[PDB]
């Protein structure tokens, strides 16, 4: 259990055996198309949102929004942790102004504290992260966005480790640029940066020069987008083909489920092993309840080293991820994409029996119970 | 037979099926360094040059250029066709001088003519399309590099239907960045640029700034590189991680038949069709005999309509690629990555009987004898 699940679905990655397929065959175009479709559909909006599905991940997938912006302006990103950061990072290799919020680690900006800003000055673009993979935390979309819609033009959501098992609304929330990537929730194979974009978003690629560079400036993708939904192949660049078969049978998949039954399971799988954690004993790393995302868990170590504790559980049933965040010593567990109750139930049991050998002090005897516990409910 | 083969080996998509596997996992940073060595042996270079892997594919690689260039730098691109104005393009983003030097349509740039120029005005950089994919015309860098060395600070070339199918020297013939993709004369999936690199190269990465964006910057993807080599896992953005795992196995077939062996083959199978479409009374769209690239061959039509033979060709056994040069009427035949002798007498045999029934003037009878006699020595 890692950021980006190293276990894809068997059916999702037979999907990408298809031999002779290009990006002209009508295959491509059809699994193309039908993604699009699944991207409106794991977001939430109506066909007035334009999907995209660009070559990379999450990261090139966040530089595309450049497409939107012009020299000088102003930019404010609201950063719980590493990849809030990551905007900064990207946005200092344009013409832009970068004004950064941060709260205490393992903690979340809080809806008030974004109002006071963009009510005191004028921005172009805000951007926030769903969920902080660095710390587990999930910001309060909706609420933030409620309060400062009506104060700046463009609002950007780094969704990769949100969407496809969080709750999304892109269209009801009002957002411009809901972004994710292929191989985290959504449990494909990695390859692809994934956006859906507001009418105004669009009226801008259409109508606007921008300082993006040309392999991310998103209007050198859309005709190909476009194209796939009229059942045209079109040729910017090659994109990851077989990458995009995945794709379309990962959101098969995921409508077959149903999203909303999606995101419940997600509840359920991370509520059982917050419920197993907090009997054992382990303090989780983020600060505010209300906040445990429901992808990613980051767990406190007190005496036990966080890489022991990796190399033991993998010689024991479960591959975990490391902690990277100065502030705090840890690991994480990734509970996201086709997590299931019996995951729970394991993850849980390796930790006790990993920690058990390394001497942290925990409450041996209780993690699994109160896992079946929550999973009885 | 179409550009971008949209038939790849068995053995390179299975290994694609490989489970449990992200990008800390050994698997991958072991198919990771071994598709590095195997840059080096393609594009025949020393531990000396630095490979690199990158997602999306040549066009991403062609303006990852740009992490090794400085506001106001001079470039001058060498462009024999569509792909060589694709440099121009990219550039068209950044703030450089570009000039272009074009030929005749069909034709290339001779070596003393890149020289006359360079010898003029001093150039930052240098960009050379080593086949251009819209004519099938080859550029012969050795010869041009030869006469410009001494005149410019860095020279790339595109070889993205060049590497794997046409001698390549890098180090030999002192390039700077040699450059291809995973989906054309490796015969692999699409989703990775590849790069190699000059020492000359790794010193401005390793020692200035540059114009690069965030995604595209080589500085941000050496650690990884470097770290890959020495066994070890590191992260900047999620790379596609079975794609690249099918890189490996293209590679370790292409390293069992011998590159020599190879380059033999295309030269032999190239030929053959070559000696078919002559033998046919068809004209062929390079205009210079010595620069008949070995991967694509553009047949020119003086009656028959390309689309018609495009879509009768298909209902006949093979799909070719459609011609995209306002100067000829003609389609392209790809002849690259895996191609047999046997595929170069279906080629020819399904082209014969396809222009026979839409009326293009031909010798009947006389295409596959030609094809058998070069292949028979
Ligand atoms: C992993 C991650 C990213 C970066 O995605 P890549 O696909 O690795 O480029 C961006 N944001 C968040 C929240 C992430 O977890
Ligand atoms: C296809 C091609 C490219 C572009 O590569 P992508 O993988 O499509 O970005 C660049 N140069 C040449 C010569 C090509 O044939």
């Amino acid at each position: 259990l890692h950021v980006g699940p190293t276990t894809i679905k068997e059916d999702v990655l037979v999907a990408g055996l298809e031999n002779n397929v290009g990006f002209t065959s009508k295959e491509f175009v059809e699994a193309l198309a039908y993604s699009l479709k699944g991207l409106r559909y794991v977001m939430g909006a109506s066909k007035n949102y334009q999907p995209l599905i660009i070559p990379g991940g999450g990261t090139s997938a966040m530089e595309s929004v450049t497409s939107l912006l012009k020299p000088n302006d102003k930019i404010l990103v609201v950063s719980n942790g590493v990849f809030g950061d990551r905007w900064e990072q990207i946005f200092k290799r344009y013409p832009v102004n970068v004004k950064v919020l941060r709260p205490s680690p393992g903690d979340y900006v809080k809806p008030g504290e974004v109002e006071e800003e963009v009510r005191k000055s004028e921005y172009k673009l805000v951007a926030l992260t769903h969920v902080e993979t660095s710390t587990g935390v999930r910001e309060p979309v909706k609420d933030v966005i409620n309060k400062i819609r009506k104060y700046v033009e463009l609002i950007v959501v780094d969704g990769v480790s949100s969407v496809g098992a969080e709750e999304v609304k892109a269209e009801e929330w009002n957002v411009d640029v809901y972004l994710t990537a292929s191989q985290k929730a959504l449990g494909s194979a990695a390859g692809l940066g994934l956006l859906l974009l507001s009418p105004k978003a669009l009226s801008i690629l259409d109508s606007q020069n921008s300082i993006a560079g040309y392999y991310l400036d998103l209007r050198n993708w859309l005709p190909v987008m476009r194209g796939a939904e009229e059942g045209k192949a079109a040729y910017f660049a090659t994109p990851p083909v077989h990458v995009i078969l995945q794709l379309a049978e990962a959101f098969r998949l995921i409508e077959k489920e149903g999203i909303e039954n999606r995101i419940k399971r997600h509840t359920m799988v991370a509520s059982a092993i917050r419920a197993g954690l907090e009997a054992l004993g382990l303090e989780i790393v983020a600060r505010r309840p209300e906040s445990y995302s429901n992808t990613v868990t980051g767990v406190i170590l007190k005496v036990a080293d966080p890489q022991k504790v990796l190399a033991g559980t993998v010689n024991e049933g479960v591959e975990f991820a490391p902690g990277v965040h100065p502030a705090f010593k840890y690991f994480r567990i990734g509970h996201m994409g086709w997590v299931t109750p019996n995951d729970a139930i394991i993850a849980i049991s390796v930790i006790e029996r990993t920690l058990r050998k390394l001497g942290e002090p925990i409450r041996f005897g209780e993690g699994v119970k109160a896992v079946e516990e929550v999973l009885f409910s």
